[PDB]
């Protein structure tokens, strides 16, 4: 019942590959539905064409700022910044999909993919999904990041949507 979404990633415009996610709608339905919606674009806005603007190897890949392309923007499907739904699920290792924010109850559209166990984020960021297929594509993306998070090539979501 949990929905599956995919990203088709490109690097300076050249295809790299597809990452797919399981979204834990059974446990965090409001947060999973936001990400699902933004990935299909069915509200008229969303992730297609946006970039991963902050990539720190061994740490995480952050994206979803489809409004300002640099970490200052993005918006949810709810007309404002939704609440932290719950912190049931933990940051247990690579592939975890989790919400970025600006403090308690400030979720918008930005998210990150963990490339390592990041327990210090437990209780701070809402985990709502996991990479299903294509972790190797995340690993290839990670190599274009840097110590301060600046990417050496443009990493884009060339296409995205819902699978199955």
């Amino acid at each position: 019942v949990n929905p599956t979404v995919f990203f088709d990633i490109a690097v300076d415009g050249e295809p790299l590959g597809r990452v797919s996610f399981e979204l834990f709608a059974d446990k965090v339905p409001k947060t999973a539905e936001n990400f699902r919606a933004l990935s299909t674009g069915e509200k008229g806005f969303g992730y297609k064409g946006s970039c991963f603007h902050r990539i720190i190897p061994g740490f995480m890949c952050q994206g979803g700022d489809f409004t300002r392309h640099n970490g200052t923007g993005g918006k949810s499907i709810y007309g404002e910044k939704f609440e932290d739904e719950n912190f049931i699920l933990k940051h247990t290792g690579p592939g975890i999909l989790s919400m970025a924010n600006a403090g308690p109850n400030t979720n918008g559209s930005q998210f990150f993919i963990c490339t390592a166990k990041t327990e210090w984020l437990d209780g701070k960021h809402v985990v709502f999904g996991k990479v299903k297929e294509g972790m190797n594509i995340v690993e290839a993306m990670e190599r274009f990041g840097s110590r301060n998070g600046k990417t050496s090539k443009k990493i884009t979501i060339a296409d995205c949507g819902q699978l199955e």
